[PDB]
């Protein structure tokens, strides 16, 4: 028989080597209905890669072999066969097609109803399975795109098929499947785990390592964690290996002195004999407890092995009816094995590097850290304390609208508390003069709430005032030219959902993209031109304005607030306008805060000084700062100009004397001013 | 002889593995006489996808095999080539090219005359049918879109053909064809079906499903419901299975306990044998009647099967002319098979309960439900009970304008009553204050008549004050600015046959807008600017206004209403105003309805608290309710901002304390107005 | 000044990435590199006597051409002018020096 | 193919857990050793280019491997490893 390429699922099912599936049953029954459906028997599943749609097929087969299934299909069997393996048969398609017809017939001339799951089904593209008229069955599963690319472009084949979707499970579903496979994996490493670590780890992978999808992601996370900790238990303790290297060098010394004959040699001979003694009679306690734990875990492993083997054999026999041996094996070998395990556990509990075989969340934390280099500190923060401190925290970054800060704070608070629409994320639309750090405000926001620069994006609506600009920016359905670039916005949502959304020049926008953004607000997602309606619940969305700022006199009054109220209600649909978290405003910039910013400026300057060993002592006279500020305020950009202004107007002469070294190590940057012109004074000429 | 890629449809007919389709038989005669022509007898069908135009082609073939033929086409052979798999599966067009060649020439090897069906002939473009008009026939079918974009371009190839069209099936067609398919699917399934179930099914299938096309949509959903009923029928009852599982446990326990020396084991073992006999004498009656009804359905299936077998054998002999032996079969098996059928129905009805072969509409209703996310609880009124509870149900949504909603309900009753002008759906003029749930009322009607928000689209007359707005709303020819996006209302109606048409604040829409939408509404229809066919007599249209608020004095009297309507008729065409089925009057919202409104809002709050485990109770004190109403009362807009007012007032500090924990789960959010500025009275200190 | 503003965008990235993301996504560091870009609009204001008043005219002349922060993510603005007849003759002397060298 | 199986077979003929690192693994892609998970053991290594060219095509391998890049070493590290080398290199040429 040419079962060469085939793999009998039902075999391992009876064998029980297949992993125990969990959850997602209604889908299974849907599959069933599709099978017994006459017109198009074809279950053709679709989902994102890696999710182990495979796992789902196998779980259905598992449910099958228990015979609690469609009767007309209970007598049927399932098996896999890699299409790549079939085309691995030969090099050329011609001789290959002989193998293929062999496949189609070999199953055809099979007097027992058995079905094949054609994984990666689309690869039929590269046909013969027009033989499908009920005499046979298949099972389809592959990604959406290529399905639309080839299957959707074949009527006859497809009018005989029925797309099946795959929802991506959520946190709780992880919790389920992970708690399930916990025992299996712990055995395969002979280890222990606690739950809260699993919970966190799941959430964490969900948050940051997101180039892949739930849930197998957090699974392999568990994997690597357990591997690392199992490597540590498998490895000798640091005291043990140091002891052993020591004693090796100790017997080295002992005998090297046994060669020489002089009183010092014999002295350190006896001394190194005592050394090797001490170390050996100390290690053999620790050495032997290490060995004992090795043996304990060993016995544990093999006991679980025979335990589950008996379990699967007994389940098989019960499915058969071999009652006598089934019952005796069950109520004899299971209980004694339980006793074995419980006395093993008792002795391990009494055993008190002695590492806790149980893993810890901190472990996963370190792992994800080296996965993304992100400071471990920020991770172990539950996203709650930061909330109870974010307000003043970000105040410590920029100042100027305490009220705006605390407002957006309350907004995100009400989001995370879950006291609103749980699907439409909070939305933001600013107004006021640039220079404050509005951008920078959002920036600190992100790197505090997602802890990443790239978490920010940028959108400037002059670039988005043509309807076709909208088209390209959201991408177009594959039937259009936008198929080669797609939607940068959309694709950004894809790659990193937990991120931030900037929008600017919104006054200069096209009305249509304005409306699709309004939808996004009320949608919490966007129906792409392709069908992948990608969530936004992990997003933050900001729009910019500076128009009414012409009202801003240095001074907060409600009067001007209503001024710009109308000044905006005119601009956009008041219903649309009802979709901000709350109206976001600004104000003028009194001198005091500006010179405070100057203090922050000289601060980051001293920071740059600290970046290297160079001690430099910035002495900004009060009046220095005073002139700096009083000069560089921009009625159009505030200190954004003044920033680089002072940057130049110090860094120049600073680096001058630095290159010159005339102001030497440990010296003082006496930041001086000369008659209305700032001039730091060199401690010396050449 | 590479017919391998093609199937002899005529054979399949003589094989009798096809389903006799009905309807469009005049189209059959059309294409028949076309093939009788010598001018250009190779037509193309104008066909919308998903109509099973296939089914048409096969009906053609079936009539063809049975003397329903112009003698010129005596023994022509309709065959079926999978053109798609043929063209796209070729990795290199050369093999594709030689395939095309070979099939072409071998067609000319017409040992008998054949006429192959082919589709998507544009896919043959991307000119090798060099002699199609000679030595060749063409069975074409597609939408007019492809005919235009590819065929209407070329001259010779196109002019070789003729145009024929088939339309969307009416209800009645589906009715008949489903009545046909009833028996076929039954015989494939061995279950029962209710006529009216099918009727209401296909009805809702038209109501919804516009994605897919009738009829075959109704067919497939019927099939799915059927298989669901079949899966339940295939399964043994869950109570029996559970009992038998318990019984297997009991057998194992018996084998385990009999080998034990203890009167505990012996007593429970006697108990186990006893209850084994119990559950056996329990299930085996029900188990055997399950087996029996299964044998009944099996007799049914095989009886109908041999019925069809002998009947088509007799039909074959008829086509042979064996009237002697054909009539012998007809009068020796057919009515006797029917008598077998009658006896089977008799014994099955006499069995009458856990499993029913019939298909309650509820089942397919659940199917379409999880196809739409709406309970059939909604999908059972035919708008009748939707009316007979309209007043009350809508009141449960919004209140305060009992007169206005009353008139709305009356005129909508008239619309449903089929006696008012069905061409011109009743139209309405909201007129009163603002922020009164006005747009909320619009959406309320929208859903209450559809139970879905997508059936309502925003169209404010404020953007539509001019004839430029006219051109953008009504669409335009290719040469005007209101055309590129189609027309807003044009496309809006192009999608929906059932929706409401929002005309907000129409005192902005100029008289010209009144007159053009009069052209529209007077039959609920006009011709779009883009140049298509559009009619929405099933849709709904409603206008709004608020200039009557200015009349309204803080407490509707016709006195003020009189002058209001005067100002309207002299501001807006009184003849056009006569198209308004009812002027929707409103008054000053007194404080009681607003109190109840805020109560509904805090209800939305408490229920979103329920939306998670985090759920405490609000206690809005009377004075708090009243004061907050007085505050958020916006005489400019009723209390439209009062909602944001209230939420920002309480919900902020609420969540603050919550995520701090000053009040824990389930307890009271005692909203007690302190100093007129209520504070969320905490319960747990620091 | 004639550039496609999206090429300008990728250049601005280069200015602010230290590297660049490509069609392969991969990134290659340019920290050890520098960049040059020129214009010749100011010739309008070119009339020898260095005066500030013109420089702001030029600054706005190019503000309207690019993004503000783009013109700020720069390291420094560059300015040129015509040549003094004396330095003209000087560079000619350099030329004849080149000549005698050849 | 057959010699490849022979050694592949020869793998199965193993006293202890035989591990066969392989480089250029793309060379076998541009599937044969899809036989036994658990029996065979290699380490992957190539250019990121080759990663996307052949690693990311067969979904089987995609579930069967995990990548670890190699950051470019730095200068001080060069100095160190070069001291290491320097020892043996001079030993090779006594200067």
């Amino acid at each position: 028989n040419l079962s060469k390429f085939c793999i009998d699922m039902t075999a391992m099912a009876r064998e029980g080597k297949i992993d125990p599936v969990i959850g997602r049953e209604e889908e299974i029954r849907r599959v069933i209905r599709i099978l017994s459906r006459r017109t198009k028997n074809n279950p053709v599943l679709i989902g994102e890669p890696g999710v182990g749609k495979t796992t789902i097929v196998e779980g259905l087969a598992q449910r099958i072999v228990n015979a609690d299934v469609p009767d007309n299909l209970a007598a049927c069997k399932l098996l896999s066969l890699d299409v790549g393996a079939l085309v691995a048969g030969s090099k050329y398609r011609g001789e290959f097609e002989e193998r293929m017809k062999g496949v189609l017939k070999e199953i055809q001339e099979s007097k027992e109803t058995i079905i094949l799951f054609v994984d990666e089904i689309h690869l039929l593209m590269g046909l013969k399975p027009m033989l499908a008229r009920g005499q046979l069955h298949c099972i389809g599963a592959t990604t959406l795109a290529e399905y639309r690319k080839y299957i959707e472009k074949d009527a006859a084949f497809e009018r005989r098929f029925q797309q099946v979707l795959v929802k991506e499970p959520s946190i709780t579903e992880t919790i389920s499947i992970l708690r399930g496979l916990k025992e299996k994996y712990e055995v395969h490493h002979g280890v222990n785990i606690a739950d809260a670590a699993i919970v966190a780890a799941a959430n964490l992978a969900a948050r940051y390592l997101t180039s892949r999808r739930l849930p197998d992601s957090a699974v392999d996370l568990i994997d690597e964690a357990a591997a690392a900790v199992r490597v540590a238990r498998e490895s000798q303790p640091e005291i043990i290996d140091s002891l052993e290297r020591r004693l090796r060098q100790l017997k080295i010394e002992i005998h090297a002195l046994s060669r020489e004959k002089d009183e010092a040699s014999k002295a350190r001979l006896a001394q190194a004999k005592q050394d090797a003694q001490n170390v050996e009679e100390e290690l053999r306690p620790l050495r032997e407890k290490y060995e004992r734990e090795r043996q304990r875990g060993k016995a544990i492993q093999e006991a679980k092995m025979k335990l589950e083997a008996l379990r699967v054999k007994a389940e098989d026999a019960s499915r058969m009816g071999d009652h006598s041996r089934a019952a005796d094996l069950q109520y004899y070998a299971i209980p004694e094995q339980e006793a074995i395990i419980k006395r093993l556990e008792a002795e391990k509990a009494a055993a008190d590097s002695m590492i806790t075989d149980v893993v810890g969340p901190d472990q996963i934390n370190e792992i994800v850290a080296r996965w993304t280099g992100i400071p471990v500190t920020r991770l172990k923060t539950s996203e709650k304390e930061k909330l109870l401190h974010m307000e003043q925290a970000l105040s410590k970054i920029v100042v100027g609208q305490k009220e705006a800060v605390q407002s957006v704070s309350n907004a995100i608070r009400l989001q995370r508390s879950g006291l609103s629409n749980p699907n439409q994320p909070p939305s933001f639309l600013f107004c006021g003069p640039s220079g404050t750090g509005k951008t920078l405000l959002t920036k600190a926001l992100a790197e505090f709430l997602f802890d990443d620069p790239k978490s920010m994006i940028r959108f400037d609506m002059s670039e988005y005032q043509e309807r076709h600009s909208l088209s390209r920016m959201i991408g177009a359905p594959p039937g259009y030219v936008g198929h080669d670039a797609g939607g940068q916005l959309t694709e950004a949502l894809r790659r990193r959902p937990f991120s931030i959304l900037l929008f600017d020049e919104v006054e200069k926008a096209a009305k249509e993209v304005l409306t699709v953004l309004l939808q996004l607000m009320d949608d919490g997602r966007i129906t792409d031109g392709q069908g992948r309606v990608v969530d936004a619940k992990n997003c933050i969305v900001v729009m910019t304005s500076n128009l009414g700022a012409e009202y801003l006199s240095r001074a907060i009054d409600p009067t001007t607030r209503e001024l710009v109220m109308n000044t905006l209600r005119n601009y956009f649909l008041p219903e649309f306008l009802n979709r901000i978290s709350s109206i976001v405003i600004f104000n003028r910039l009194t001198r005091r805060e500006i010179r405070k910013i100057v203090d922050l400026r000289i601060a980051e300057i001293q920071k740059r000084l600290t970046d290297n060993d160079r001690n430099v002592t910035i002495k900004v006279s009060d009046e220095a700062k005073d002139k700096l500020g009083a000069q560089g305020y921009s009625p159009v950009y505030g200190a954004r100009p003044l920033q680089r202004l002072l940057e130049k107007e110090v860094l120049n002469r600073l680096a001058i004397l630095i290159l010159r070294g005339q102001i030497r190590e440990g010296e003082v940057a006496c930041v001086e001013l000369v008659d209305g012109k700032v001039q730091v004074l060199p401690n010396h000429p050449d």
